[PDB]
């Protein structure tokens, strides 16, 4: 008896995002999405460590869903018979029934259809939450993604100015808890169930073994670096379902940042580093001003460099020597400065 | 020589709050509170682990004190002779003398009276701080609570609109550091003094063994779930004297959130998850829109599910199918969708 | 071909700050700074633990640089031949080339000159970042500081009111990762290179052994406490290049706080505790209202009291009994209150 037009959305794997409008003149629709749970072995680091992952749609993170304020979101959650345990979904964007979790518990072989009204604007986490200690285990096994609820007039700066992005990426950050043997080597398991007890022991100490973007160390570097061009305004949505993060674009800034991720709040301007509280998504716009490689990290640099949490942007364009220049290339230190430099020891 | 009316306040145990007005037409008063230090053995988890706690008024957290801007707060701190060590109090709401700590050090058998002017609006931590390494030990042994300094016109949205709560709860979150023996079992001690050396070693590694609301895992679930009704605007004050938290109302939102907890700042709107920086209190309003069970957690879900940091609300009322509905109950996956679902692996 | 006046700045060791104007009527200048890298053994705690530090200008943190919006900042980075490895610099204030890191890699015996335009107002981290796992190692070995880019009209409250400080201090917070032997004693090394492998193992577990201000436990206490006077408005800049912090002025507040550190954003008012996200600087103003000792901490009190993260202010002036008073000094508990006090157990 909800008498609105239906609009079917085909999700795409992160860090890319399905087609959508920012500002729209469409009225509310029933926006139809399908998420299929896949338990699978995944590679999580550069040394080939494997992990018995649990995912929405086969990815870590799960895909970004994009709708507008006042849309209804009708989600078909599917739990294929090849999976081994029950799964459900909690949308932080939704109101009631534990975000949908109390209405979406499905055994392998089942599917369920949940509808929730998009009454709250922002980027939000969604994640599996089957009950009790399965909640954090499913989440840190990979069962989390995000949904973006745009205002119908698109983003604004909180001061009556339209903001429009030329390009959007979704960076899901994942804390992983991989058991080690007595020698310190990561252990392999044949099934998520078999990994559980040893994994819970690692989780209890609250220190991840890996902190990764798009499901693995190096996922968003090399061949898979994120592309942009000088002059493009890029929206970077960052989610972390379980653990804090502090995103930073090395060589750039956050021109407009919704740290808490909710578009009813004016963004902060000109940030160096922002903060994603665990259990949320945030978003930053940046207009690229310089070409070259940028590193996008969590700015616990140990996590970024040593536990997997670095992405790269490769930005095409022309260097701006006014914003930054190498005045003198590396050269031998001159002897006339010896005394003066002795004051800086 | 302070010539103001005196108003005696009877504190109540958390998560409840003593009677108070939001908006008031009273002038400044000397608001009189008594806190009695109690060192006692307490049960902190569902498996019956005990802990040599140190508390204000016998609870973790200590009770919420509520006053208005411009009140004077006259605190009688009592340290009964049955206690074993000196205690004092630091009010983050207060100006000078280390928040009062430098004026309130009392041995067992003594009491002291401190007055501080409520010049700063917000929710604030108070905690014991006797000196040196006793400061964190007393705090993580339970000696912390909060005080709320309301504007005399009550809360506002920072945009000239009154906000009024129908119901207030105080959620004190406590990080606990319980030693284990060689087998991993929590160790028991006969006195706080005896627990100290082993406890300090756990504290030094910065990883709590337990993270609890209202002093124990499960405190605010079952018989002790928090009650509300659809339509009620509920203020949830959350404090953490030592360690960060990221509160989230599962199935709800923060309609108005003062993350940093200070009412001279406009609240943020529509948050999924907020952030309580260790050593502070914050506050969130929410108007319940749906009945049923809600989980209120720190959204490090390992802490929430596995270390004790889950509360429940039980909300009475009528379900709103417009905000959320189960369109189709769990059903066998249909064979016609096989090919299409293969794209989501 | 940049045709602007040159202004040479002599840096001073933290927590002090070189001479500068807040509001200025000068036009843009090329502001000339020199940073000299010094690898050296440093003492980091009260028990005399040593550490093979790597620094800018011989200090942890590196010195605070102060410029105005629209200045160009011409940095001569020097890597003396007595050092053992390559170093560079990333300015979070700068746009392009990984903050300057991709233009400033210098071997021992070399120097380089980088110019970056100060287009972004705020306090910002700068740090070494030579590549890969050297990035966090160099940073947590001490190679970080901060730069402040003031608006040309000085600070404002975001509501068209000038804010002016009478006194500025720069508090650099440093997370340190010092290996221990089998007995738990901190280990000593002859060179940074020799310390690396054991240090990386500690870094990987994300738990610092020490958390210090101005490079060592106790640095800013006793003889080196920070001075102020009642009535002075003090700007406290706090940076943390790698790890979150939650600053708190015990006995005071943050009157105006830029938690994220960027002056294009209105400050928050009346904070108890604020949050420095790792990889950033923030800033707080406070006008002292009371004399006496204040403790300035990170309000993980375990870090503050037990891992080194306490500074002191010594504030001269007259006590204000209206803001706070000891109404009654410690006295024996009276027998008439016995029954009533039994309700607070
Ligand atoms: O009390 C509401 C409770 O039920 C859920 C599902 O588990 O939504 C349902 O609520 C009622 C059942 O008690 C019905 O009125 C409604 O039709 C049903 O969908 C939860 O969302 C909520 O927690
Ligand atoms: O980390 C402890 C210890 O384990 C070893 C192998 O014994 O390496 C493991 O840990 C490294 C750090 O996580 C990984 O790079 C590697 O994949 C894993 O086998 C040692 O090398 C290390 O000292
Ligand atoms: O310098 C102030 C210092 O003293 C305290 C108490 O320990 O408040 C006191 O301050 C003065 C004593 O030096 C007196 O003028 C005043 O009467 C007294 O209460 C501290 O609050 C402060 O740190
Ligand atoms: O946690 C390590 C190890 O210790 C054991 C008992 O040897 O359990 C202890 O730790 C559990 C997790 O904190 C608690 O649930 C329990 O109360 C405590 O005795 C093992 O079961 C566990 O592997
Ligand atoms: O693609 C830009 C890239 O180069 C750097 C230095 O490593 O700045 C340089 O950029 C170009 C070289 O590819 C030149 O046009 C420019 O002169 C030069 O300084 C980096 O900052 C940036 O990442
Ligand atoms: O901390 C573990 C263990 O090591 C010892 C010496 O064996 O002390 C070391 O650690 C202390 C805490 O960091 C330091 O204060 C000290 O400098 C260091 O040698 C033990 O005393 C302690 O139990
Ligand atoms: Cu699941
Ligand atoms: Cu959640
Ligand atoms: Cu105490
Ligand atoms: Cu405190
Ligand atoms: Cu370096
Ligand atoms: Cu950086």
């Amino acid at each position: 008896d909800l008498k609105l037009p239906r609009q079917r959305v085909d999700l795409v794997a992160p860090p890319f995002v399905h087609v959508h409008e920012q500002a729209t003149k469409q009225g509310p629709k029933i926006m139809e999405f399908k998420l299929v749970v896949q338990e699978k072995k995944m590679v999580i680091d550069e040394k080939g460590t494997t992990f018995q992952a649990m995912t929405f749609n086969g990815s870590m993170p799960g895909p970004l869903m994009v709708v507008h304020e006042g849309d209804y979101v009708e989600v078909t959650l599917v739990n294929p018979a090849t999976n081994t345990m029950p799964h459900n979904i909690d949308f932080h964007s939704a109101t009631g029934a534990l975000g949908g979790g109390a209405l979406t518990l499905i055994n392998p072989g089942e599917q369920v259809v949940l509808r929730w009204k998009a009454t709250r604007t922002g980027v939000f986490v969604y994640h599996c939450a089957p009950g009790g200690p399965m909640i954090p285990w499913h989440v840190v096994s990979g069962m989390n993604g995000a949904v973006m609820v745009l205002p119908r007039d698109g983003l604004n700066d909180g001061h009556g100015h339209s903001l429009r992005y030329d390009r959007i990426y979704y960076i899901g950050e994942q804390d992983l808890y991989v058991p080690r043997d007595e020698k310190g080597n990561f252990k392999s398991y044949d099934s998520p169930g078999e990994a559980y007890s040893d994994t819970e022991e690692v989780m209890r100490k609250l220190t991840p073994t890996h902190v990764v973007f798009n499901g693995k160390a190096g996922a968003l570097t090399g061949k898979n670096a994120l592309n942009a061009n000088v002059g493009e305004n890029v929206l970077i949505v960052h989610s972390q379902a379980n653990r804090d993060s502090r995103p930073h674009l090395i060589g750039g800034h956050g021109d407009y940042v919704w740290e808490t991720g909710k578009f009813s709040n004016a963004p902060e301007t000109g940030l160096e580093t922002w903060f994603i509280r665990g259990g949320s998504a945030g978003a930053a716009l940046y207009k690229f001003l310089q070409p070259g490689i940028y590193a996008y990290v969590t700015h616990n640099l140990i996590e970024a460099a040593n536990l997997g949490a670095t992405a790269h942007f490769k930005v095409e364009g022309k260097w701006n020597d006014d914003l930054m220049t190498q005045v003198k290339a590396p050269a031998d230190i001159p002897t006339g400065s010896t005394n003066e430099n002795l004051y800086f020891q």
